[PDB]
């Protein structure tokens, strides 16, 4: 019905964008990105977050479907020569849906700002140390020190949490990893150093030590915040949609990005 | 109503044993070591492994109760002060259920054999170099050449799974982890590295590449399998029931073990 | 002869350097802290480094002592309590001197600064990725993308290092070694993920390959270097020298600090 | 002068070994297995190995040099194509010669052996668990408890100690590095968990706790050791030698084989 066409900018995605346009145009299909039920992002994984965190308010009323211009991405999954083939499919209509889990992150102040992510949302100081109080369900878990904290949904654990040596996991699981960035060790400073996987309805709370001053990402988005009282990781109650037309399943997906192609 | 004890066999856990037995008494408590519905094991994780693999024929009737007369077990998480008070509450029951889940493994040759694991299973070779291809969902994602391949449970994620990099993940999580041991990784060897987060319903199978002998370990046992021709992993449809009687959360159990008790 | 004693700044520290002065005016001991020979660090290994740095200008004149008035220190490995004792065989002289390695950098733009480095050196990006050729000896070895680099002294290997999975070296091994900061791999980025351990003479140079802003720290101190055309990194010629008064050997200094004291 | 050649024994490489001594015989050089001053290896670095263990009592009258008829190796680092030029400037001779460090091994019981290894030696349990003491110049440094433990040379750095997670280290840094096989880390149970890296004339002892029995490895070799009482390690005074005829850098090795080539 309603779809929406994002781009890169450069001339291979908008070329690429201009041709799905003009063969969208032989359809009962209309360019809307006012209120897209279909959003296309043409580009990278950098192009889809954003098409992602541009209609975050609609996301249960939008599939998302990526076209990777560059390498295959873990969300930009379709290549440029299937365009065609997408926009008749498209069309069309009558396609699956498949839904991933996404991550709640809440900021509080001395009032609140909560935010979504696909990927992950990380904690980092301001310039100085990062000293945070980890309380998971009210417990008191641990005092890190260290680099900062990376906060991942299941897409997003092959992504900066893969880096940070966190375990790869299949998206059905609806779950959130936390990761260490560079913790210290010794006899009187203890974190747990392996990743944490935690399930839905479990609350993280990052309380702050000293300095309340934080670089908060999510995503690619990166904010310093100040004055900040808790940091709240939970699993989102929504869900991004991703329209689905042929298998390709995501341990394939891993494969293919990580051990060849 | 009906119930057993099995004791680690020295001094302490074999008087502990007898005192409760002695408690047991003064109700309506039987003393059946065939087909109890309550197993209480006395000693270490050990103790309750070999509890769990006495009776897991009867999983489904059973709810297990651990004790630990050394340090706290992940899975004997009663001190031994308390036993008068379990017998007590035990005796009464109305106590609630709580269930982790298991992994199935299952061996095949050229003939099949079944074992399941409240921990992990892992797989090495017989002498020389351990090399197998993963599949996943019949899909081949890597061929593995290094020390062996663990596959844990999520209750197992905190033993041999933790010392070999994988995450912790709670155990309301119907899921398996599969860690590497030592991979080769250089121009021509290529596996994931990350450990691997699998649902239920997914299918890892490790098939052999020339030799065909394998050391398979489940929990505390290690056989050495010959002439195999696929060893399959999947979440059990069985699960391991717990008795409970007070608040005792994983992550505490986490913090408890690894960070300060 | 010639002394002077640097303080963490709190009360124990102060008047402990008070006693120690008031200790040394008993002897033919003279307190400059212009051209000093001894110089007291007493405080943390915080407070070691800046003595450190205060005076990198005359490393080859001086004999440094730390004095921990928290924790076991590294650099800072004497008790309060021995202070008197420490006094009186300063006095006295005829002591040892044992000299660890020192790491020096190069910063190149399009005019040259050079550092010295106790611990380590790291580099990071100004914000947005950091991408680096890593050229060793003018070959170039790879291109990292991640968070950053660190490159550490032996004696810096217990610190930032360590946490970056990096191993220890006793510092009698002239050496520096380069770690990773989160680095990604997958079908196109490739890095060596492995620490890399340098002798003497072998030049490490970074080299932009976009953006050529990056925040560089040495030790505790952190700048931002605009219009970077390279950064070099190489084993000093430069030593710094400490009095040793008993034997408190690396390894057992290690020991202490992280299995137990 | 004296030269011999061995060959991985398939058909690639014993006929190269072949017209190799064809090639020889046009120059004074005579073929002798038993008093060799030039030792070639034909195949892989398994079969360098095998040359080097063949000829471990002659080690200081014998330059080394490797043919890598499969991929490339890091001891046999020439390829096929070019051993006639190898033939040529072998029999002319005037060749340098570069050396690397070797690493030893005591293995005492309740009577002594030595071994000499030139990648690694291991320790592994007989089948129980594997707990050591650590002592380190006769300082107890830790109780390892875990699958075993590594200690590599330089050059074996790039091999089982890589896939341990240790560091890659220079060849012209006499030294050895001990790495960690799946430790166990909780409470009660303390390991250092980096990799430790020695200078020469450090002496690394592991001292049993319970079991006596341990699985043995020396480079490829691996024996059942019953009633051990000790095993040391420390940088052997021996070195092995090549016959360099051109450039072709450590880490430019390092990087063919891990990055690309
Ligand atoms: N260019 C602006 C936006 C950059 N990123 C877009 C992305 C992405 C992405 N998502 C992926 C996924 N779920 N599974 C596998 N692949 C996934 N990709 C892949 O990652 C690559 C791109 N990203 C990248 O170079 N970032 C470095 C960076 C650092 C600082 C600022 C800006 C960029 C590309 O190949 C794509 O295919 C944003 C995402 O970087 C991830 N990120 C951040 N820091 C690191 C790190 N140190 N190591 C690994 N990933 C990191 C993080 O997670 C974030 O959401
Ligand atoms: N003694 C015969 C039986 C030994 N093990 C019993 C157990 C256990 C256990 N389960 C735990 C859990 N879910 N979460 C946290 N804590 C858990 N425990 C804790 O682990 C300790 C005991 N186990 C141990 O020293 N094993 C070494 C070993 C090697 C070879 C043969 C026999 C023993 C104790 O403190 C207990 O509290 C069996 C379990 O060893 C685990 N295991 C095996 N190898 C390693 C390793 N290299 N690193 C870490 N764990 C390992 C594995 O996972 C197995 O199921
Ligand atoms: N307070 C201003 C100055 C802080 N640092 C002083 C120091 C130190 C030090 N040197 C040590 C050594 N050679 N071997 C073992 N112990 C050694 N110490 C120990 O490290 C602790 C102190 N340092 C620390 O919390 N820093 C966190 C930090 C981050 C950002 C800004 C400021 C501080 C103390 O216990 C002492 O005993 C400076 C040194 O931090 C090291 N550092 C930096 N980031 C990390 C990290 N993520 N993980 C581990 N170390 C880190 C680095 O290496 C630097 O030179
Ligand atoms: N085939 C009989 C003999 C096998 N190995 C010969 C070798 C070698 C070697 N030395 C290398 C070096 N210094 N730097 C980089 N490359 C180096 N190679 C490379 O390693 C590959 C070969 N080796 C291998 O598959 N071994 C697995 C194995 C396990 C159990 C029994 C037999 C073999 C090849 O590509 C070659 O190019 C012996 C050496 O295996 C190393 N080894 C042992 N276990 C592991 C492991 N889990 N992970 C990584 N290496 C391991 C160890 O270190 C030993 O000395």
């Amino acid at each position: 019905m309603k779809y929406m066409i994002t781009s890169k900018g450069d001339e291979k995605s908008d070329l690429l964008r201009l041709n799905m346009i003009a063969g969208f145009g032989e359809y009962d299909m209309e360019y809307d990105d006012v209120e897209p039920e279909i959003v296309i992002s043409i580009g990278g994984d950098g192009t889809f977050l954003s098409a992602f965190h541009q209609y975050e308010e609609r996301l249960d009323e939008i599939a998302f479907i990526g076209i990777h211009t560059g390498h295959l991405g873990f969300y930009a999954d379709w290549r440029p020569a299937e365009a065609d083939k997408l926009v008749k499919l498209l069309a069309k209509g009558e396609y699956q849906k498949v839904s991933y889990p996404l991550l709640k992150t809440t900021v509080k102040y001395g009032k609140e700002a909560t935010y979504l992510a696909l990927n992950e949302s990380t904690v980092k100081s301001s310039g100085g140390p990062f000293v945070v109080d980890v309380v998971i369900n009210d417990i008191h878990f641990e005092r890190f020190r260290g680099d900062g904290l990376c906060m991942s949904t299941p897409s997003g654990t092959t992504a900066y949490n893969k880096s940070l040596g966190g375990a790869l996991m299949h998206p059905s699981i609806e779950a959130m990893q936390l990761t260490e960035m560079a913790s210290i060790n010794n006899r009187v400073y203890r974190t747990i150093g392996s990743p944490l996987v935690f399930p839905k309805h479990h609350v993280v709370s990052l309380q702050p030590v000293n300095d309340k001053d934080f670089q908060i990402s999510v995503d690619h988005l990166s904010i310093l915040h100040r004055d900040v009282q808790e940091i709240r990781y939970e699993v989102s109650a929504k869900k991004i949609h991703f329209a689905r037309f042929r298998s390709f399943p995501f341990w394939r997906r891993v494969h293919d990005s990580f051990i060849e192609d």
